[PDB]
């Protein structure tokens, strides 16, 4: 597959190789704040990252992933809409060419400059590859980024990007603390959806935080220096790696906050 975000292989084309692209639980979606209902059923959300062990950062030609050791229950997400325990496997971002676009989810049609996704798999399925085949297989924590003040906790990522400029490059990336990327409040919206890149599997419980984090213009300019291409190939800046909002269809978005 040769899917991307370019002029001729971008999201509007994905359905040809991945027909689930036009399915009933696709992501991202617009979050209409006036129609999302507070849900008293939601249990407290527990983001338990004290023991998180990062290993590596990789430019995969469509974003970069910070990868974690998920061989035991070290960094987990529980509670909220979730049943059981979800293990952190990687985080990545989606961002734009300019600050007025870049997020995948939108809030009353507002696009943010970027969106961070912390991806977790349901331990009841044993491994990630089994979990993505199940409707309750993954939990993705999405966090909006706006451009303002610098995020101290992001700077360790920013400073390694120069070393992974092109597709296929990786760098060691140990002792990174993902708690440094959280906003102050964990109020959220939740709905059932999908992976936002091919193969677009419909296996995700989305938990999208209402409070964005702030990053500096200098920080996001360094993201926009990455390349989609491999070493020595014609340079294509890694920008606008976001899928646009998809039809909500029958689904309800629930709010954790009154
Ligand atoms: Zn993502």
């Amino acid at each position: 597959h040769h899917w991307g975000y370019g002029k001729h292989n971008g999201p509007e084309h994905w359905h040809k190789d991945f027909p689930i692209a036009k399915g009933e639980r696709q992501s991202p979606v617009d979050i209409d704040t006036h129609t999302a209902k507070y849900d008293p059923s939601l249990k407290p959300l527990s983001v338990s990252y004290d023991q998180a062990t990062s290993l590596r950062i990789l430019n995969n030609g469509h974003a970069f992933n910070v990868e974690f050791d998920d061989s035991q229950d070290k960094a987990v997400l529980k509670g909220g809409p979730l049943d059981g325990t979800y293990r952190l496997i990687q985080f990545h971002f989606h961002w734009g060419s300019l600050d007025g676009q870049g997020s995948e989810h939108t809030v009353d049609k507002k696009k943010y400059a970027a969106e961070l996704h912390l991806v977790h798999w349901n331990t009841k399925y044993g491994d990630f590859g089994k979990a993505v085949q199940q409707p309750d297989g993954l939990a993705v924590l999405g966090i909006f980024l706006k451009v303002g003040s610098a995020k101290p906790g992001l700077q360790k990522v920013v400073d390694v990007l120069d070393s992974i400029k092109t597709k296929g490059k990786s760098a060691d990336f140990t002792n990174f603390d993902p708690r440094g990327l959280l906003p102050e409040s964990l109020d959220y919206w939740t709905y059932p959806g999908s992976l936002t890149t091919p193969p677009l599997l419909e296996c995700v419980t989305w938990i999208v935080l209402k409070e964005p984090i702030s990053v500096s213009s200098e920080q996001v300019l360094k993201f926009r220096k990455l390349n989609f291409n491999g070493e020595g190939e014609p340079e294509e800046l890694m920008v606008d790696n976001w899928r646009p909002a998809q039809p909500l269809k029958n689904r309800q978005i629930k709010a954790s906050f009154k």
